[PDB]
């Protein structure tokens, strides 16, 4: 599924990410946006063997098991299939334990890249939430 990024914006809020250990709404969905497109079918498959699942991308090389990925760990617990899924609940329950690490946000490459230090309220303008 491809959210709209209003759409998305109102997801997340229902998922309680505005301010999530201190990182404002437009965070996670600039996140979203230079990780995925906001596409939650996203795939992006590495050469050593790990992938990036979902709309926020997240890699089976720590969080999420595929069974394709040698040496691996599964922090969040779950199949990375379910990170694939048209209800972000499971992206945005391993999101929640990824950002509560020591390096926050900044787990996601995109968002330290595209987003972070950047006026990221934008991405929530205009959405009515
Ligand atoms: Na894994």
């Amino acid at each position: 599924k491809v959210f709209g990024r209003c759409e998305l914006a109102a997801a997340m809020k229902r998922h309680g990410l505005d301010n999530y250990r201190g990182y404002s709404l437009g965070n996670w969905v600039c996140a979203a946006k230079f990780e995925s497109n906001f596409n939650t079918q996203a795939t992006n498959r590495n050469t050593d063997g790990s992938t990036d699942y979902g709309i926020l991308q997240i890699n089976s090389r720590w969080w999420c098991n595929d069974g394709r990925t040698p040496g691996s760990r599964n922090l969040c617990n779950i199949p990375c299939s379910a990170l694939l899924s048209s209800d972000i609940t499971a992206s945005v329950n391993c999101a929640k334990k990824i950002v509560s690490d020591g390096n926050g946000m900044n787990a996601w490459v995109a968002w330290r890249n595209r987003c972070k230090g950047t006026d990221v309220q934008a991405w929530i303008r205009g959405c009515r939430l």
